[PDB]
């Protein structure tokens, strides 16, 4: 597709040194986020549209969710690094949107444990410093990056892509736009 600078996406001229290639931001008190995840599917998209090489990165931020945000983005780091991402995504969405019965982080660790994790391991790692510098890093990227919306994908931590620069009329583009965008920024620079 056409890609130009100041449209589909933007260049920043504040890079992020030893940022990954692709990085999207999210929080499951997003519904804008949900509506991405699952309705759209961007993140789905855009890992089958990357080449052989590149990984995707999600992260959860802290100012959306209130309180109980923070807590979420230190379960999300869990999940990074227990390989249970995808598979805690719905459940999570759902236990805050739909159902809203996630309110504590107590609630947070029985969707873990109902999805196979041991308490025990869990909490192990909920206590764990690898943990604790992912949640730092999340938010630090994000504040690096100046994220302005809570879905937003940046690309090698150089070019941010803009959704109100591309087609609003039919979603099939749109989702199939930004995927084209991001690969097209991925195989850049
Ligand atoms: O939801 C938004 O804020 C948004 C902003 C820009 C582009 C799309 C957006 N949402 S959406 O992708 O789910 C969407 C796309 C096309 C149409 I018509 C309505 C919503």
């Amino acid at each position: 597709a056409q890609y130009e600078d100041g449209k589909q996406y933007t260049t920043l001229e504040k890079p992020v040194a030893g940022a990954p290639q692709v990085l999207e931001f999210f929080s499951f008190f997003c519904p804008h986020c949900y509506q991405f995840e699952e309705v759209l599917h961007i993140s789905d998209n855009v890992k089958k549209k990357l080449p052989e090489g590149v990984k995707m990165t999600k992260y959860h931020v802290n100012f959306m969710g209130g309180d109980l945000g923070k807590d979420l983005t230190q379960a999300w780091a869990v999940a990074m690094a227990l390989g249970v991402e995808d598979k805690v995504t719905v459940p999570l969405f759902e236990g805050v949107q739909k159902t809203q019965t996630i309110r504590s982080a107590s609630d947070i660790r029985d969707v873990f444990i109902n999805a196979g994790i041991k308490g025990e391991e869990y909490d192990a790692a909920w206590n764990s410093f690898v943990v604790k510098s992912l949640v730092a890093q999340q938010e630090k990227a994000a504040a690096d990056v100046q994220l302005r919306g809570v879905p937003a994908m940046f690309v090698n931590g150089k070019y941010q892509l803009n959704p109100q620069g591309m087609d609003t009329s039919n979603m099939d583009v749109f989702v199939q736009q930004y995927a084209d965008t991001v690969k097209y920024l991925s195989e850049k620079k």
